[PDB]
């Protein structure tokens, strides 16, 4: 199976999460392919690929809360070929938050609304993901399970 990782991480803490993530499922057996949410195009991204996961982190904001770099993806959701798509999200953030990982919600919901197949519960990380290893890996491990 091909899975496509897309992050949108500011200081890192998302990335770190998706390189986790995308070792276990390469570990797993599956092709991986992990971008940066700054380098992809929306149109048609999902094509081809038998899961997707989604990520980023949450910033308070009155607007618009999600990573700037996923901002454009998110935007433009509708035109990557998520109807029927397995997906999954995941994120960093931070509990002393009134939105704690609001990116998360988000983005599931966008997905539900256009079609997606939600696999699994988000993966909500709280502070620094290299303490939620465990975590990281354990989430991943069952998404693999529920495809
Ligand atoms: C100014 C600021 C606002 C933040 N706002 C929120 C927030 O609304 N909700 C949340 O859960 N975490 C919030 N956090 C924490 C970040 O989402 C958290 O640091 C995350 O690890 C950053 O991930 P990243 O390195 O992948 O961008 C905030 C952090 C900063 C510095």
């Amino acid at each position: 199976p091909k899975a496509l990782i897309v992050y949108g991480s500011t200081t890192g803490n998302t990335e770190y999460t998706a390189e986790t993530i995308a070792r276990e499922l390469a570990d797993a057996g599956y092709e991986v392919d992990s971008r940066d949410a700054a380098s992809v195009e929306a149109g048609g991204l999902f094509e081809g690929f038998d899961l997707v996961l989604l990520g980023c982190s949450t910033w308070n904001d009155d607007s618009i809360e999600l990573q700037d770099d996923f901002i454009p993806l998110f935007d433009s959701l509708e035109e990557t070929g998520a109807q029927g798509r397995k997906v999954a999200c995941f994120g960093c953030g931070d509990s002393s938050y009134e939105y704690f990982c609001g990116a998360v919600d988000a983005i599931e919901e966008k997905l539900k609304n256009l079609g997606a197949e939600i696999v699994q519960d988000g993966l909500r990380i709280d502070g620094d993901p290299r303490a939620a290893r465990d975590d990281i890996v354990g989430w991943a491990h069952d998404v693999r399970g529920a495809i």
